[PDB]
């Protein structure tokens, strides 16, 4: 009889010989030259391994589990109802056009400069096969698509010709391939270009016709919304829950900086205070954002603020820190941290932070003010310490290949995002006015966009209204705002991932305060909170409550 780890191996096993891309993108290369053709056969099979994997977890009594266990058992039993509601209730691969697209499989097989050279393009030769009958397979299963992902399956289909290259056959013309696999390529390299610029022309024709006569709505609407959410989320409330707090913090939040902002006003202008509130606030921190580190000092301020930190984190007990894995920032090539996947045994991990050169004297400028004096060290929390870097650190304490594989971004991001909180409630700064004002803007992008993302969604918000919120309730430029309209009428739900955590994360804390009392330590309760990994907030709750 096969023990829970038996079974989670296997599991990963099976789905991999299922989907073989998906094992490439995570970073295992089973069997890359098969191009999987996304039709109803691949829907059956699909749904025939949800059956299959669902009645083997079934075996397990949830009481033999360890935590870790449980975590991958509830981790792997939701990411199959996911893919089966995907299949059968949510259907985006009858109307998300961009869903169809070979270019990302082959950039990744042929992106691997270390990887050698002849069985990357022996798996190219491989995976070229079956391009038109992927496309096929794709015009016969669109069906109604929205305008906007058609649109956008065209924008990414045209970039297939930047892997499908003049540089691809170079490199295979000067290949140590045969005489014979090199002609077969190109023979197979032209049937595919055909076959790619031919779904590119009906895509045009398609985008014409739903133009004139109407396209069904990107809006995925209140049903959806909520049974995506709970799979994607795992929150332990609804997404109308959510959206209903974040409603209530936009409130508190500008209503604290309001008053921060008749305190500071006559420290900074001359000029009589406006009246509107929101007139005022946006003035006074238009004004602070022109304090900022020198644009040539960029990549420097941030390795001087590690320490001080890591400083300030030790000094006032928040959580335990390992000085012999000090964090290494690194210029990015071609802020983040960056970090090997669960199949990368190599791999090192640093912050990626980005200098400033390339760009405009003037892009630069608007950089430094979005990441100015204050808002700088707030982005160095949440990436680095004790934000991303010193999460991933904890996570490494006690890993799974299934919590690697499949983990929640809702947690991931929300401990960021109350660590900035955490920090400052702390002390950092000081407590100066100007550092939580700064905070506050800070916070309400996260709170504004799980309105946004609801509101479109669910309630209708048009592109002038999502605007509105966004300049006008959160302070953001208009290209920032603009952005995201785009990326919420092309995606539903991972908006809300980063205030979904934050306030699951931040309620979890004061419910705990409130059991624990006199007894409750700070830097005990960080520690156990980080020592599941990336497993759903809730789940961390229900286990440290039990
Ligand atoms: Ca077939
Ligand atoms: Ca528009
Ligand atoms: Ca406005
Ligand atoms: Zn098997
Ligand atoms: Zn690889
Ligand atoms: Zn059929
Ligand atoms: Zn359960
Ligand atoms: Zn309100
Ligand atoms: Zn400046
Ligand atoms: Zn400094
Ligand atoms: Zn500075
Ligand atoms: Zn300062
Ligand atoms: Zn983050
Ligand atoms: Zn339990």
């Amino acid at each position: 009889a096969a023990s829970f780890a038996q079974f989670s191996n296997a599991f990963i096993d099976d789905l991999w010989q299922l989907s073989p891309t998906w094992a490439l993108y995570s970073g295992k290369h089973v069997n890359d030259g098969y191009l999987e053709i996304p039709d109803e056969a691949g829907r059956v099979k699909t749904l025939a391994f949800v059956k299959a994997q669902q009645a083997k977890l079934k075996q397990f009594e949830l009481k033999s589990l360890t935590s870790n266990e449980t975590i991958d058992y509830h981790l792997i039993d939701n990411l199959l109802s996911s893919m089966a509601w995907d299949i059968t209730r949510f259907k985006s691969w009858q109307w998300d056009p961009s869903s169809y697209n070979v270019a990302g499989g082959f950039a990744q097989i042929i992106n691997e400069n270390f990887a050698p050279l002849d069985d990357r393009l022996r798996s190219v030769l491989a995976r070229m096969e079956n391009i038109p009958a992927y496309y096929a397979a794709a015009r016969g299963n669109i069906s109604q698509p929205t305008l906007e992902h058609t649109e956008l399956a065209v924008l990414q289909n045209q970039g297939a010709f930047s892997v499908f290259s003049d540089d691809l056959l170079k490199q295979v013309a000067d290949s140590g391939l045969s005489d014979a696999e090199k002609a077969l390529f190109k023979t197979r390299f032209d049937i595919a270009s055909k076959a790619i610029n031919e779904h590119i022309s009906w895509l045009n024709a398609q985008v014409s016709q739903l133009k004139k006569e109407g396209a069904r709505s990107f809006r995925i609407g209140e049903e959806l919304y909520e049974q995506k959410f709970a799979f994607d989320i795992q929150a332990g409330m609804t997404a109308k829950q959510l959206y209903q707090k974040a409603m209530v913090d936009k409130d508190r939040v500008q209503g604290e900086m309001a008053k921060i902002t008749d305190k500071l006003w006559p420290k900074y202008f001359t000029t009589p205070k406006p009246s509107d509130n929101k007139i005022a606030i946006r003035q006074l921190i238009d004004k602070l954002s022109t304090k900022h580190v020198k644009r040539d000092d960029f990549v420097s301020e941030v390795r001087k603020q590690i320490p001080e930190l890591i400083e300030f984190v030790n000094q006032k007990n928040i959580v335990t820190l390992d000085p012999k894995k000090p964090l290494v920032v690194r210029e990015t090539p071609e802020a983040s941290i960056s970090a090997p996947g669960p199949y990368d045994k190599l791999g090192n991990t640093y912050y990626n932070v980005t200098p400033l050169d390339g760009m405009s004297n003037e892009s630069a400028e608007s950089y430094l003010r979005e990441y100015n004096h204050w808002i700088l060290q707030i982005l160095n929390i949440h990436e680095a310490i004790p934000g991303h870097y010193t999460q991933l650190v904890y996570s490494n304490e006690s890993p799974s290949l299934v919590k690697s594989l499949f983990g929640n971004g809702a947690m991931v991001e929300g401990w960021a995002v109350y660590t900035e909180r955490m920090m400052l409630e702390e002390g950092y700064g000081n407590f100066e006015p100007e550092m939580w004002l700064m905070y506050y803007k800070w916070n309400l992008r996260v709170i504004c966009n799980t309105i946004l993302d609801y509101s479109i969604h669910v309630k209708g918000m048009t592109e002038e209204q999502a605007i509105a919120l966004m300049m006008d309730e959160a302070f953001q430029q208009r290209a920032e705002a603009e952005g995201k309209w785009r990326r919420a009428t092309l995606s539903q739900v991972q908006l809300t991932s980063y205030y979904s955590g934050y306030r699951e994360i931040y309620d979890f804390r004061e419910e705990y305060k409130q059991l624990k009392g006199k007894d409750f330590d700070l830097k005990a309760f960080h520690e156990k909170f980080l020592s599941y990994g990336s497993a759903p907030v809730k789940y961390i709750r229900q286990l440290m409550l039990e």
